[PDB]
């Protein structure tokens, strides 16, 4: 009746509206380090968050979203596989009912507690909307968490979560500063990708930084207190939102780092 994250509707049935999920070049994917490909020609990536302007924060029903005005060439990501400029227009998260899983992507087959993307579109084609229908069209940055000491810079989504609990729940989340979500490097992992939710569009380059970010047991324990369905409805909590691992078929895995 709709896709979601469930035995019924999940990500083994997004196939059969979205024919796509058996593409080619679909996300996410185990990043086999035994087999991931050091490439010298890669730049280092280049993050100005500086004028990042965030609007609100919201309970779509998938997970919760940060907005971000992407009006001006505020917040940008340029340099490392990407030609142009990327301009940062929302971030989220994936995460699981237990710490022993929860992210998208995996590393010699080994979850993460959960996965952040900060989402990015190409602006040579001047909007999200247009950007989605080419492949080169978007830029998501992924972040492992590891469960341990905790991120300060995480605290403020945490503590506003108890405010957006159902879907379509929204609050005003002005001045936060994605900087503080970042790790100390920016090492990463490329290759071709896709949105991991449906439409499921193959018009993503992957980033994922090698170096994961350290959040404590008690904000990640509040991510799971969130709903998936609206307020008045049965009580359905928001776990496990993650899509398993795809076929990498004919894709190279490459490193930034040796
Ligand atoms: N049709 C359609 C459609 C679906 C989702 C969005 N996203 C949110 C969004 C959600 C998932 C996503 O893919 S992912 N998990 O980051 O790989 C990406 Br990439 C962006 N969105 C909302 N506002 N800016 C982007 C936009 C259009
Ligand atoms: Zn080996
Ligand atoms: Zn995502």
């Amino acid at each position: 009746h709709h896709w979601g994250y469930g035995k019924h509707n999940g990500p083994e049935h997004w196939h059969k509206d979205f024919p796509i999920a058996k593409g080619e070049r679909q996300s996410p994917v185990d990043i086999d380090t035994h087999t991931a490909k050091y490439d010298p020609s890669l730049k280092p990536l280049s993050v100005s968050y500086d004028q990042a302007t965030s609007l609100r924060i919201l309970n779509n029903g998938h997970a919760f979203n940060v907005e971000f005005d992407d009006s001006q060439d505020k917040a940008v990501l340029k340099g490392g596989p990407l030609d142009g400029t990327y301009r940062l227009i929302q971030f989220h998260f994936h995460w699981g009912s237990l710490d022993g899983q929860g992210s998208e992507h995996t590393v010699d087959k080994k979850k993460y507690a959960a996965e952040l993307h900060l989402v990015h579109w190409n602006t040579k084609y001047g909007d999200f909307g247009k950007a989605v229908q080419q492949p080169d069209g978007l830029a998501v940055l992924g972040i492992f968490l590891k469960v341990g000491s905790a991120k300060p810079g995480l605290q403020k989504v945490v503590d506003v979560l108890d405010s957006i609990k159902t879907k379509g729940k929204s609050a005003d989340f002005t001045n936060f500063d994605p900087r503080g979500l970042l790790p100390e490097s920016l090492d990463y992992w490329t290759y071709p990708g896709s949105l991991t939710t449906p439409p499921l569009l193959e018009c993503v380059t992957w980033i994922v930084l090698k170096e994961p970010i350290s959040v404590s047991s008690e904000q990640v324990l509040k991510f799971r207190k969130l709903n998936f369905n609206g307020e008045g409805e049965p009580e359905e909590l928001m776990v496990d939102n993650w899509r398993p691992a795809q076929p990498l078929k004919n894709r190279q895995i490459k490193a930034s780092f040796k």
